[PDB]
């Protein structure tokens, strides 16, 4: 009848400290289309180089994750595992 198409998240951290949000969706895209993006911020409103993106599919996020992983930002090393 009717299914729901599951979706994925994949666990980024280790970004510089002048990274930003737009820096980094502009990064997903590259690697694919960034359709769902959150930055992990307190109430304060200070952003954090942890963050979980959600990829539009499990291919993209899978070709994705095995080319951005040891990914240089900023002459720092990121860490980019598939969840679940």
């Amino acid at each position: 009848g009717s299914h729901m198409l599951e979706k994925h998240k994949l666990f980024i951290s280790g970004l510089p400290f002048s990274c930003t949000k737009e820096e980094l969706e502009e990064i997903c895209k590259a690697h694919g289309t960034v359709k769902d993006l959150r930055l992990v911020t307190n109430r304060a409103g200070k952003p954090k180089g942890l963050a979980y993106v959600e990829y539009e599919n499990e291919s993209q996020a899978s070709q994705a994750v095995m080319k951005m992983d040891g990914m240089t930002i900023k002459e720092n090393i990121i860490k980019v595992a598939i969840s679940n």
